[PDB]
């Protein structure tokens, strides 16, 4: 549906996963909102104090949504389109195992696949865009948005 009519977008972290130190959880997270920044008039700014318009938080089973988390593996992470409240915020599985590269799940990888979500992106049909429902590891050097992620989120935001 809707999209954020603003172009400056606030964020905040909730809390931390205990499975990596703090500044790899807000590397990984600034990096993934870059990546959406990088190709729109887009602009995020993390904050701590006042109201953020996507709140990323880390939670096991019943979180508060009507979207339980259930438990190790599965279902990794959801987020819900632009709007007011709940709108726009991100919601990662604390049963999974978050880390910076391939040993577990990657947060990193996860957090653009989300993000897209928080800015009004659906799934791709598409095996190689980030917006594809399936986790792949991928070296975060080898990352990329593909064409349909560009394509999808530059018709949202032109
Ligand atoms: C690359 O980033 C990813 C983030 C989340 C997932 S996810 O497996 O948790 N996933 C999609 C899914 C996969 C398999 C079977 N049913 C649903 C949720 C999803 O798409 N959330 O955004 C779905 C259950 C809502 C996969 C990849
Ligand atoms: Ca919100
Ligand atoms: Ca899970
Ligand atoms: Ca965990
Ligand atoms: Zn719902
Ligand atoms: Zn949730
Ligand atoms: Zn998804």
């Amino acid at each position: 549906g809707p999209v954020w009519r603003k172009h400056y977008i606030t964020y905040r972290i909730n809390n931390y996963t205990p499975d990596m130190n703090r500044e790899d959880v807000d590397y990984a997270i600034r990096k993934a909102f870059q990546v959406w920044s990088n190709v729109t008039p887009l602009k995020f700014s993390k904050i701590n104090t006042g109201m953020a318009d996507i709140l990323v938080v880390f939670a096991r089973g019943a979180h508060g949504d009507f979207h339980a988390f259930d438990g190790k593996g599965g279902i990794l992470a959801h987020a819900f389109g632009p709007g007011s409240g709940i709108g726009g915020d991100a919601h990662f599985d604390e049963d999974e195992f978050w880390t910076t590269h391939s040993g577990g799940t990657n947060l990193f990888l996860t957090a653009v696949h989300a993000i897209g979500h928080s800015l009004g992106l659906g799934h791709s049909s598409d095996p190689k865009a980030v917006m594809f429902p399936t986790y792949k590891y991928v070296d975060i050097n080898t990352f990329r948005l593909s064409a349909d992620d560009i394509r999808g989120i530059q018709s949202l935001y032109g």
